[PDB]
């Protein structure tokens, strides 16, 4: 599996602040801006919702969380995202075994605290809730980030 440079970018971005005075661990959007910047990947800017609108319009869209975990393993940056009536959420999907045989592991910051957060050990199906977990979108960038 080739996701290590993504994971590493994730680890490094975790302590950064894409916004002045706001550690990425508390800013889901900011957190992926830094992950993307450390990997030379252009990423639509804005809050979570605006980022999802941008992914929708310009990135490849995958079918399952399964397919998302494969693209991570292949060395590709994958974003799991889902708008909200008010605020959305985005996360970086990484390779490894699907939780409940369906939801891939991820990294994501969150203004909600630990229960909105993940350092590689919580699947998307443990960040998003029972209802939202099955409604996620998965976007993969068009060129690999990891050799």
């Amino acid at each position: 599996s080739l996701d290590q440079c993504i994971v590493n970018a994730c680890k490094n971005s975790w302590d950064k602040s894409y916004l002045a005075g706001t550690p990425n661990k508390d800013n889901c959007s900011g957190f992926v801006q830094s992950v993307a910047a450390e990997l030379g990947v252009p990423m639509p800017r804005g809050n979570a919702n605006a980022m999802v609108d941008g992914l929708e319009q310009s990135w490849t869209k995958l079918a399952s969380g399964a397919e998302a975990a494969q693209k991570a393993a292949q060395g590709f940056l994958v974003i799991a995202g889902l708008k909200g009536r008010t605020y959305g959420h985005v996360a970086v999907v990484i390779s490894g075994p699907l939780y409940r045989q369906k939801y891939p592991m991820c990294w994501c910051g969150s203004i909600a605290g630990a229960v909105g957060q993940s350092q590689g050990l919580k699947s998307v199906g443990q960040v998003w809730n029972r209802t939202d977990r099955d409604r996620l979108n998965y976007y993969v960038y068009s060129l690999a980030s990891c050799s």
